């Protein structure tokens, strides 16, 4: 399944990487991309934005509609075993680059000293492009179960592992 072009347009550039708007209010990301010591997010101050964070995902709800051109949609606490996602990487260009992904186990992970609680994957080789394979933290893990895309996911870590960090 390919990611319609009304979902490419919510992965925005963030801090060191990438976000994803889940919804005109609802931004997520992965926490260590987040910049510190900053007065507002997205032109909007502090006080004006729910921040709901833990293990490396981060989540803002901003008090404003952001993206109005958004529709709504599902974010889940990772994906069933053995889903295949798309993490949907940008490139500074523009260009648009979504790797495919097997997922395995949620799970509680140590990385780097830092806790965890994350989904690990394989990049599926096989439905890639050839050689093409492991900035890009932040990136939203995304998967599409009958008629609606959803995501699950933002891009945390990698070594043909890579783990998202993930969030209800």
């Amino acid at each position: 399944h390919h990611a319609p072009p009304t979902l490419w347009s919510r992965v925005t550039k963030f801090g060191s990487g990438w976000g994803f708007w889940v919804s005109p209010t609802v931004f997520i990301t992965t926490t260590h991309v987040v910049p510190t010591g900053v007065k507002e997010f997205f032109g909007e101050p502090l006080s004006s934005i729910a921040i709901h964070q833990a293990g490396e995902f981060t989540q803002f709800r901003f008090s404003k509609k952001m993206r109005p051109d958004l529709t709504g949609m599902v974010l889940e606490e990772g994906c069933p075993e053995g889903t295949v996602c798309s993490v949907l990487i940008k490139r500074d260009s523009g260009e648009l680059l979504p790797l495919a992904v097997r997922m395995g186990a949620i799970a509680s992970m140590r990385i780097q000293g830092r806790l965890v609680h994350g989904q690990s994957g394989m990049l599926l080789t096989g439905a890639n492009a050839k050689g093409m394979d492991l900035g890009d933290c932040g990136a939203p893990y995304v998967h599409k179960r009958g008629n609606d895309w959803v995501v699950c996911g933002v891009h945390a870590a990698a070594t043909n592992t890579v783990v998202c960090a993930v969030q209800a």
